[PDB]
């Protein structure tokens, strides 16, 4: 059992050609950079039968032309091992020692030098020798993680825990890790991960108490909001404390919920931290919150999603320092072998995309995991970039605690079923070695085990309670009864002015000049357009002390070239952004920060709800480019923002601002689904909102954010109406007018006892009927908006509807098909709410299995036709 | 002008410590792996402000100690340049010449050494230089682009058509791999793109006729399917030949549909590839079919789906031979600059995770270009690996031709604005080498524009027809009216005994044997399962001469152990394929195909479509490992699987089989999302079912296989009720019963005079529901089963209700919460098909904001509670 290949037999060779000094320079190059691929890095004696073998033949001194009559001559080395001159058996012997051993690196891909030098100087030094005290500690730790999964196996059998067996190394690697950054200062780590594992983690890492874990075996869940729905025990979070073991530092640990979908608590734990950063605020020297993310090797090489995340490391609005990730490499997937899993050599590849460097470590040497680990939380300290752990070992069970391996993977369970555990070995080198006595060794075992009966026993003693039904969450929060979100005049020419103060030598361009000079003259005499309503809406919150963020596809111009929050001069190139300005200029320390987002749709909603979690006080939108391509999104929809309050207790106050509209542009940028997003509305759980005047959406979004109802606000925005005239709005009603509306009843009705047809209507085509109705002469009709779509507001439609009183008929009107837009749900629900209206009746475009037209005919056509239908 | 850094002055250094001759080769080597980030790629002169610029101190003189005083010296090179010694002026000089000039080449990362050698030989040897047919070729193929485009700014001057003024280059590119692939005796080459210079390469490189462009433009547009609503002139696809210039070969090119989803067609077009080569069936060293794939910069860089579909290139059953990448990178957005938009230093860079070769290109070098497109395609033909080409350019107006690029950025359109194009200086470089007269240079634009205008005027005296409303798909496929799908009794003996048939020293591991001896003894006793009434529909397709295709997460033994379609030897690791085996011993050449897929639901499903539409007469199925994780591939469900035929007249025939049930294992193993399937119904665009007999299900499927209705179809499969016994099918039900069942009526019914309420279910519920009559001997009660869910078979329900005369009530059961399941859909449309039947009432779980509750006790609670709630 020697991994090496032997020495061959061959006749000298003469130093002609190319010289001998080179030959040994390439040599040392090869090994720095393929000697990886031959390292002692598997604990089993596996090799996977459909995998492809690289070539490593440039690891034998037969391809560089050296034989064994070479071993004892003296060479010039150029400084490596700090000397100028060695013979070939000691410089075989310093390779071997760094690059083929217990520890694989892989670093010569990286570009500049000062960091390749850093790397390369740790690598060659060594490990370090340990400490007798050091070793206890890790003996210490492999000890609780294996004793804790055979205590849960003996008491509850049949039960579902995935179970860390194969892999107890996780729990000394991790230790390591966050130990390293408590002498470094900082302040907290964040970490995100799936099933293997959770249960060992929580109580050996984060510090949950071990009465919880036993009672979520026995039935007795911790609830998190009152109502609440709940979820499966290895979906939760928790947070503890961590002090240094031999050290005077401190830090605070915490782990985030996620659901099943593998790797969708990617973009939200990076969030999470950029807003615990931002909270603290200490520059760019700062980033003191560490991201520490454990993936596995299957869903590492297969989901689209971790390269998406990785690609967010650098960018302006999205950087937090660096994360530190770890993969359990168990070689094997549910019954899927890694050959037909990826096409890549090793599952962190992607590394190499990136310019990152990545360690492979044997899970059986505890040593070298320990020092893998402070290696790299040192890496990211001083460079500000990923880093990659590989860490390779195996799955002594099935998937689960139910299932037979041995179907489906015969040959390499014949090698793992009756090994000699990760503790068995460590405890015995130990012993051998001189390093601790027997009596310590009895110890550490009988200790731990009677600690985990004590708890045990008095958790019994205790009755099981019975099964309780579960109420919902619709109450469990109040609403803002009697807010007032109007502005002061005062206020408001202050927001106008700020387009006016200029620095010093700047100028704008041509085409948005104009722009600029109706928002300054606009807060006096009228005509203030959609933009400018929402602009004032954020600003106004700003000044009055808030974080304010926004992001998005072309967001700080606007998709349609209608919201310059920042300018650009066409001479220098210089930036302006004068709402931020303003707000620190008032001594509340308030920020309006705005971001162009990368071109992803599941990352970028993802981070910003993590962003929400993060910090409860701030504001946070995303903005989607069209409304259709939310679905990119889906995921983050259903797990994270519909359903999160009900099943973990975790509250967001995140706004999606989606645009929406039927005018001819086809059926990829026509509509945002509002069918979709009210299915998934039940118990209170979001607000969903389609205003029709800048002022009402200066409203509500004021209302969403000094409220105390901390649930989401999904908003369908316009496109063609955001330069309609007939929308605009006076100055009066930001600061006279001081409450949201739900409905708008008719403006235009002279006298009410004439009125026999009742229209109601949701967004742009209001401003379609209203011109017709004129046009007509039409005193026997009455135009109705809603502008809350969920909840109903039953009693303003039922108030509205009675002051008609001789109306016959009740019709509802929308653009999209009637197998779409908000028909489907108004015609289950609003008949039980309003038992005397009278039956409604729909006119709307006919059912379609696609959105929309492609031709722009038929969709003038097609309006027409809608128009002239509800006018009888 | 000069693109080099200056030598600088110093001292001659001694020959001491590294020889020089070790110097002179570290040099070599620097050249050959990081020369690439000094090359003169970029047509403007242009450094991008906020991107980091990397470390290339390797590249000078001074770094590895030599100096100008060692320019006439001689070393020792070792072979290259074909040479044993050379000296430090000439060895300069090709490198620069090699690497630094108009290509840039990254290939030093591949691991395999011949590979390595193959590309190094030919980049070093250089381009060879052109006749001159070959260069007044380029020129035609240069001049159509830009002519092309010039005409349509003209005529057309508002209509938006993404330009491709810039990047005139990738025509004269394209053409050259597809000429190449003529030449290597293949069959056929398919294209898949973006918006960017859509109708250029349709009319140039594909065939399609300028008549055709030209009437889109004004508004008539070419039905795909009668009834069919369309889409935009650029989301189409089309069909063609391409002769060989200078040569007898000929080559079939396709162009595929796609939404404006970006990259939405990588997984789609990859899939039609496969599905070519597998009828065409030439073996491991055939591969006969090219996929050419073109791309954007900032979608390559951002969007998750191209390396999870990069990631099936080397698996088994996706391996298509490899793939041509384009990248047309033209240093923009929209308003986004690659400053945050990625953090790898090119967008290319996912290439060295994968292993494969990078060539950058300068897209104003004509000639360069072509041999790009060359070297790429004899690379793919003799590796089998994919080819990633980088083609450096600009983009010469605004995103749309109704935009206004200078808003956000200035600096950048000063140098574009007032260049002269790719045309204009090629045709001056051509005169001024001699190569080409004035007089063929004239004609050249001549008769180009003659031809052009020709076409125009044709166009124009035909009339323009008016708007016409479109009517819709539902009739316009037919139904197979008297098709029987029952087999004979023979045909199903022949099928049991394939599990017992062998081969010669194989056995069965000791809890898969059971299973097999069940399967040979039912179909003569009874007691025949879900798993095994599949597989006797698979079989006996392919029995007949299909090829039969199955492909998902661990679908080879099943999730949930029951299918067991391949069979593995413990002592040997042999495998066994029964009904594959069978069907190529019948003679008709029929296949049964099952593969274990990676771990991905968009790039999965999306592969299983394209297969369906590359083979029309394939027998397609996509498997999800739970139904709740089919979220991850809304895209392909909204924008292909929904709305293909609608949208473009493209049909399918996929089967998805979705995992669905209420059995308490939490919110993300419970719920397929029914409810989300029936919105996108109409129009008769797809099937959906949810049967609760093996043999029914056995019925649907052959009833799929065998009828003229192109359309898909998406089956709710069980998880529970795969092992109930009260569920088990009889022989007589697949030999003697003729049809699929869409309502079946009560069992258990003595006296149907009795009755006074009937219930309405589907799925599994029913086993409960039916025990609980029994128990409590209700003879006032009869169950009614629905197993097609969509279309709605009114006129069964009709007959069914009717025969109970003596009815009073009507009651609607299901285990989904109120907002979700089957109720919103019936609710809505039932009652208007049947008008006299009585008014419904349901019965079922409260609404949520989750799927299902998280705790097993309150599951068991609820399903009491609704049980009761039904039997008063
Ligand atoms: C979904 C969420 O975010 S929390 C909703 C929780 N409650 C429910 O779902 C209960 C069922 N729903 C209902 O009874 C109704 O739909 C109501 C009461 C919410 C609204 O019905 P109406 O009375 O017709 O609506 P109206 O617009 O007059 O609202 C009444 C008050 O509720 C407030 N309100 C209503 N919806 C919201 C909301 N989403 N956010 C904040 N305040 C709200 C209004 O500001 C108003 O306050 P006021 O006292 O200053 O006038
Ligand atoms: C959705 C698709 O893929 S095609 C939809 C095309 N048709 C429509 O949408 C019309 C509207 N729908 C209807 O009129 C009704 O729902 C019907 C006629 C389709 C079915 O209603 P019922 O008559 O109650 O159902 P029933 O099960 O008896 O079907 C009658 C016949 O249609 C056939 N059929 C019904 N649905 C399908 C289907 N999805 N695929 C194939 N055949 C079908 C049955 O096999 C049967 O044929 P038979 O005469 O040989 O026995
Ligand atoms: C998005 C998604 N797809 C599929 C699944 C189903 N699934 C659960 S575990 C698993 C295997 C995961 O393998 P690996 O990442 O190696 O994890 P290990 O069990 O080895 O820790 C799969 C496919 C899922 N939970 N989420
Ligand atoms: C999935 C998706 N997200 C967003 C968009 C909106 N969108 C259309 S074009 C575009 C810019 C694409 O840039 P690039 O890939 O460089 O294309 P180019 O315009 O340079 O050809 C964006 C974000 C889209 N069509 N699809
Ligand atoms: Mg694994
Ligand atoms: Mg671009």
């Amino acid at each position: 059992n020697v991994p090496y290949t032997p020495m061959r037999w061959a006749q000298d060779v003469p130093n002609t050609g190319v010289d001998k000094n080179t030959r040994v320079m390439q040599l040392i190059e090869a090994y720095r950079s393929r000697g990886h691929l031959i390292a002692d890095t598997n604990p089993l004696s596996w090799v996977q039968p459909g995998m492809p073998v690289p070539d490593h033949r440039d690891l034998d001194i037969e391809t560089h032309n050296l034989t064994i009559w070479d071993l004892d001559r003296t060479f010039n080395v150029g400084g490596f091992g700090g000397k100028e001159t060695m013979t070939l058996r000691e410089v075989l012997s310093r390779l071997r020692a760094a690059y083929t051993l217990k520890v694989g690196s892989e670093y010569t891909h990286i570009l500049d030098r000062d960091e390749r030098t850093w790397l390369q100087d740790r690598l060659e030094a060594g490990m370090p020798k340990p400490t007798q005290a050091e070793q206890k500690y890790i003996l210490q730790k492999l000890n609780a993680a294996e004793a804790f999964e055979n205590f849960l196996q003996t008491k509850y059998v049949g039960q579902k825990r995935f179970s860390l067996e194969g892999a107890e190394a996780l729990i000394p690697l991790m230790d390591s890790a966050i130990d390293t950054a408590a002498g470094q200062g900082l302040d907290e780590v964040v970490i995100g991960m799936p099933h293997r594992g959770r249960l060992n983690v929580l109580f050996n890492i984060v510090g949950k108490p071990l009465a919880s874990i036993f009672n979520e075996f026995e039935g007795q869940m911790e609830q998190g909001q009152i109502g609440g729905s709940g979820d499966v025990k290895y979906h939760l979070g928790s947070e503890g404390q961590h002090l240094q073991m031999f050290g005077d530092g401190e830090i605070k640990v915490s782990l985030t919920a996620n659901p099943s979908h593998l790797e969708a608590v990617n973009p939200v734990m990076e969030g999470i931290v950029r807003a615990k950063q931002d909270y603290l605020d200490k520059g760019v020297d700062g980033k003191t919150v560490v991201p520490l993310l454990l993936h596995g090797d299957a869903a590492f090489a297969g989901l689209g999603i971790v390269p998406e995340t990785i690609n967010l490391a650098k960018l302006r609005g999205y950087d937090v320092g660096g994360t530190i990730h770890i993969v359990v490499n168990n070689q094997i997937g549910f019954t899927t072998t890694p050959d037909s899993s990826r096409s890549m050599h090793y599952a962190t590849d992607y590394a190499k995309a990136f310019g990152c460097p990545v360690f492979h470590v044997n899970g059986d040497d505890p040593e070298a995991v320990v020092w893998v680990g402070q290696l790299a939380t040192e890496y990211r300290r001083r460079f500000g970039k990923d880093v990659f752990i590989d860490l390779v070992c195996y799955r002594l069970r099935g998937h689960n605690e139910a299932d037979d391996p041995s179907m489906t993977q015969p040959k390499m369970y014949e090698l793992i079923t009756g090994r000699e555990t990760v503790r068995a070995q460590y405890t015995e080198d130990l012993l051998g070695r001189g390093d601790l006595s027997n009596e310590d060794a009895e110890a550490v075992v009988r200790d731990f085990h009677d600690q985990m009966e004590s708890v045990f026993n008095e958790v019994k003693e205790g009755g099981k309670k019975q099964a309780e039904a579960q109420t919902g969450i619709t109450g469990s929060q109040k609403l803002p009864h009697g807010l007032e979100t109007n502005i002061s005049r005062e206020e408001l020419l202050e927001l106008g002015q700020a387009f006016a103060n200029t620095p010093e030598g700047f100028n704008y361009h041509p085409r948005v000049a104009p722009v600029a000079k109706k928002r300054v003259s606009s807060v006096t005499e009228g005509g203030i357009d959609w933009a400018w309503g929402e602009l004032l809406a954020f600003g106004s919150l700003a000044n009055s002390g808030r974080l304010v963020r926004l992001a998005g596809e072309d967001s700080r111009r606007g998709t349609f070239t209608q919201r310059h929050a920042v300018a650009i001069d066409p001479a220098t190139a210089e930036e302006f952004n004068p709402l931020h300005e303003l707000a620190q200029s008032k001594g509340n320390n308030g920020k309006f920060l705005v971001y162009n987002s990368a071109l992803t749709e599941y990352a970028g909603m993802g981070f910003e709800y993590g962003y929400s979690v993060g910090n409860e006080d701030s504001i946070v939108a995303w903005e989607a480019q069209f409304g259709d391509f939310a679905n990119g999104a889906q995921t983050i929809i259903d797990e994270y923002v519909s359903s999160g309050e009900a099943k973990w207790g975790q509250t967001s106050k995140l706004i999606l601002l989606l645009p929406h509209g039927y005018e001819g542009q086809g059926p990829d940028h026509s509509s945002a689904r509002i069918e979709r997003f009210l299915q998934l509305c039940a118990e209170g759980s979001m607000t969903v909102a389609q205003p029709s005047t800048p002022a009402n959406h200066f409203h509500l979004l004021r209302r969403h954010a000094l409220s105390d109802l901390k649930r989401p606000l999904v908003i369908f925005t316009p496109k063609s109406m955001l330069r309609n005239k007939a929308a605009a709005s006076a100055p009066e009603d930001f600061t006279e007018v001081t409450k949201f509306q739900s409905v708008i009843n008719d403006p235009n009705v002279a006298d009410a006892a004439k009125v026999k047809k009742v229209m109601l209507v949701s967004g742009k085509l209001y401003y379609e009927l209203a011109k017709r109705k004129e046009k007509d002469g039409r005193d026997d009709i009455a135009i109705v908006r809603i502008e809350m779509l969920h909840p109903i507001p039953f009693n303003r439609i039922s108030e509205a509807l009675a002051g008609y009183p001789n109306a016959e008929e009740v019709l509802f009107v929308q653009d999209e098909p009637a197998n779409q837009g908000p028909w489907p749900f108004y015609q289950e629900h609003l008949p039980e709410l309003i038992p005397n209206m009278p039956k409604m009746r729909r006119v709307s475009r006919r059912a379609q299995s696609s959105t929309a037209t492609g031709v722009a005919k038929v969709h003038q056509l097609e309006e027409k036709q809608l128009i002239d239908e509800a006018f009888e």
